C-alpha cells in the first residue's frame, strides 16, 4: 500500500541510479531529473560504514585491568552489485566510461518505502560470468569516498498532541482474552513507544505485541489498566470489569 | 511462571535498551525510565570477555619443564545486533547520530529472568542487507570500552512485592494542593523509581517531590492519576475528583 | 568543535605560513593579515629546543664524586616539511625566491587548538622525490636562530573561585561503583589539580580518572569523602551511605 | 591494592612530579606538599646511574698479565619523559620556564608499590611531535646533576597506620579561638606532613601551628574542617558548629 517508513519492508522494487548532471546530488535526490538508471539488477550489497579504533591509554592512569579506546576514522566501504549483460543499453557504456576515466561520481539506491541512500565513490572492478545455462551477468564494485547521505538524514522528528486507546471500557469472559488497540495523534508521530501495565496482576494480565493489547480475565472483578507513552507525557487509564464465568 | 534466576531460561523477549540520561547508569539498571528500546531485534550476540596472557618465567626458575603464565588486560569484546530497518523511527536515528558523533554510551540487554547486563561503548560498523523475499535488516557492532555491569554483581538484591498509593480517593478544590504517600512492599527495596502522571493536564497536573505527589485542581472534574513504577512491573491508580471553588 | 589548550588535540589541520610584511611578526601572530599559506602538507616535524653543557667543576670542592654541570647556550633547532610540488604557486616561488636570496625570514605554524608558534631562520635544504606511482614532493628544511615565541608565551593564567562535587549526597550498594564529578568555578581555570581521599578505607574506597570520581562501598555505613585541591584553598566533602546488599 | 615492596610490581600509575617549594626535597619525599604533578605521561625513561674507569696500573707490580682498573666519577645520566601537549595547563607553562630559566629544580618519580626517586637537574631538549591521526605529543629531557636519592635509601622507615584528629566535635564561639590536636599511629611515624583546610572561609577560619590546629569562629554555623596527610593516603575530618555569641 502506500509506502510507511516506520514499518518493516521487502527489498522487492529497489533501483539504483547515477547522476549524470552539475549540480548537487546530495540537495535533492528525490528527484530523478538527470538521473540514470541502470535496470535488471539481480543482486544488491551496499557499502558498510566502519570506524577503527584509537588508543587512549597512559602509563600514569590508576590501573591497565579493562582495555579503553576510542572511535577513530571512518570509512564507507564498498558497494557491489550485479546486472543483466547488457552491452548495448547506454548505461552499461556509461558504467564503462566511469571505469575507464577513474573519476569519482555519484549513485544512489531507492527503496519502496520511499527513501533514497546517496553515496560517491570510483568504480574498482568489472567482471563478467558466462554459463551455458543462465543468462551473462555484469558484476560492478564500486569503493566510496566520503560521508554518504543516507536516508536518516532525511527524515523529520514530528511530536505528539494525543494518545488513545479503543475500546475504553470493556466486559471480559474469565479464560478469554480481549484486543485493546492504541493510537497516537497524529498519524505522524515519530514516537510511538509506550508501555502497558496491570494493577491487579491476579485479576487480569496484560501482553504486548504490536500495537494490540491482550488481557486474560484471570480473577472477576473490576481492574483498571493504565497505559503510559515511552516519554511518559500522556497517560491513558482503561477500565476492564471481568465476569466470572 | 515466576521468573527464577536460579533454574534454566529460553531467550524469547530479550530486549535491548539505550541509554538517554545525564546519571549514572549503573546505579539502578532495573528502572527503565531515560532508555529508550530498539524493537524488532532479529539477532543478538553478545559482547565475549577475554584476557591476555603475561609470561611470568624467570632465568633462576629451578623447574622450567612447563610453563608459567597469569592473567594479564581484560577486554569486554564486541556486541553486535540485527534490526528491521525503519529510518523513521526515533531509535534508528538516534543510532547512526551516535555512530557519526562517535562517543561512548550506555546499553542495556533485558533477559526474561529479570535480569539486567549493562555495557559502555561506541558504534563501530553499520550495514545493510537487501533482498526480494526478505525485511531489510540493518547490523550494528559495538566495540565495548571498560568494565561491564553483569546480572552476577546485581545477584544479592531485595525485589518489590507491591506498590501503594495513598490516599486512593481525594477531592481537591481550585487552588489548592494535595498529597499523595507512594510506598513499596517491604521496606527493604531497593529500586524505588516511579513516575506520576496525568491523563489530563488541564483537569489537573501532577508534581514529583521525593515519595510525595502533588496535585493541583486547575479545572473541576473526575481525573485518574496513574503511577507507574520505573521497572514497570507494578501500577496503581488515583482518582481524585476535582470540585469547583 | 572544542579549540581547548588544556586538553589532548590530534594534529589535522595544522597549517604552515610565511610573513610577508614590514612589521613586527611576534607582535601579533594570531591575525593572518600578511602571511601566506604554503597548502597540500604531506608532512611536517618542527624545531627541536636543546641547549649545551657547561662545566661546573673546579678543584678545591671536596665532593668530586658525583659530576656538576649547568644549562650553556640554547638552540633553536631545524624545521622539516613536505609539501605537494607545484612549481606555479606563488607559495612556492616564494620559497625558492627565499632560498636564493638567503634572507632570514619568519613563519608560523597554526595548530587546531587555537595557539601559533613562531619561528625565525633560513632555508638550509631544498630537494625532490620523483615516483612513477606517487606524487612529486617538495622537501624543505629551515635552521632557525635566535629565540622563538612558543605558543606557551602568550598563555594567559586565571585564578579559581570556588570548587563542586556534584552529587553530594549518594548511596552506593556494596560490589557497585559511583560516578563523583568536580568542576571549578569558572570555566577558565588553569589549575586544576585536586587530591580526593577516603576517611575510612574499609568502609568506602576512592580512585581518581580525570575528572570522574568512583567509590566503592566495600563495607555499609556512613562514609565521608573529602576533596581537597591541589593548590589547597578549597575544600569539598561528599558524604556518602553504603547500604548493605 | 598491593604496596609491598619486597616483591614485582608493573609499572601502571608511575607519577611524575615537580618541587616548587623553599624547603628540602630530599628531606620528605613521601609528602606531596609543594609539588606538581605533571599529568598524562606518555612514556618515562628514567636516567641511568654510570661511573667511569680509573687506570690503577703502575710500572712495579709484579703481575701485568691482566687488566687493573678502579670506580671512577659517578653521573646521574638523563631522564627522558613524553606527555600529551596541553599548553594551557600550568604545569607545562612552568616546564617551559623551567628550560627558559636555565635553573637548577628537583623532580620525583613515584611508583605504584609507594617508593620514591628524587633527581635534581636541568632541561636539556624540548620536542613536539605532530601527526593527523595521533594526539600531539611534548618530549622532554632533563640532565641530572649531582647525587640522587634512590628509594633504596629510604628502606629503613615507619609506615604510618592511621591518622586521628581530637576531639571530632566541638562548638566554638564568635571570637573564640579552639584547639585541634591531630595523631598519627604509631608513634614512630617519619613522615608527619598534613595539610588543615577550610570547606568554608567565611563560615570558620584554620590556622596550622605545629601539632595544634587553631580554628575561628567569624560565622555561626555548620562548616566541615577536613585534615589531610601530606602524602594524602590517610583522610582525617572534623566538624565544627560555631554558635552565635
Amino acid at each position: 500500500p502506500v509506502p510507511n517508513p516506520t514499518m518493516p519492508v521487502k527489498g522487492a522494487g529497489t533501483t539504483l541510479w547515477v547522476y549524470k548532471g552539475s549540480g548537487d546530488p546530495y540537495a535533492n535526490p528525490l528527484s530523478d531529473v538527470d538521473w540514470s538508471r541502470l535496470a535488471k539488477v539481480k543482486d544488491l550489497t551496499p557499502g558498510e560504514l566502519t570506524a577503527e579504533s584509537y588508543d587512549d591509554s597512559y602509563l600514569d592512569d590508576e590501573d591497565a585491568d579493562w582495555t579503553a579506546t576510542g572511535q577513530g576514522q571512518k570509512s564507507a566501504g564498498d558497494t557491489s552489485f550485479t546486472l543483466a549483460w547488457m552491452p548495448g543499453e547506454q548505461g552499461q557504456q556509461a558504467l564503462l566510461a566511469w571505469f575507464n576515466e577513474g573519476d569519482t561520481r555519484a549513485y544512489k539506491i531507492r527503496f519502496p518505502n520511499g527513501t533514497v541512500d546517496v553515496f560517491r565513490g570510483w568504480v574498482s572492478s568489472i567482471g563478467k560470468a558466462v554459463t551455458a545455462k543462465e543468462v551473462i551477468t555484469r558484476t560492478v564494485k564500486v569503493t566510496n569516498v566520503g560521508r554518504p547521505s543516507m536516508a536518516e538524514d532525511r527524515s523529520t522528528v514530528t511530536a505528539a498532541t494525543g494518545m488513545t486507546v479503543t475500546p475504553a471500557s470493556t466486559s471480559v469472559v474469565k479464560g478469554q482474552s480481549t484486543t485493546l488497540t492504541v493510537a497516537f495523534q497524529p498519524e505522524g508521530v515519530t514516537d510511538k513507544s509506550f508501555r502497558a501495565v496491570s494493577a491487579d496482576k491476579t485479576k487480569a494480565t496484560v501482553s504486548v505485541s504490536g500495537m494490540t493489547i491482550t488481557v486474560n480475565g484471570v480473577a472477576a472483578g473490576k481492574v483498571n489498566i493504565p497505559v503510559v507513552s515511552g516519554n511518559g507525557e500522556f497517560a491513558a487509564v482503561a477500565e476492564i470489569t471481568v465476569t466470572a464465568s
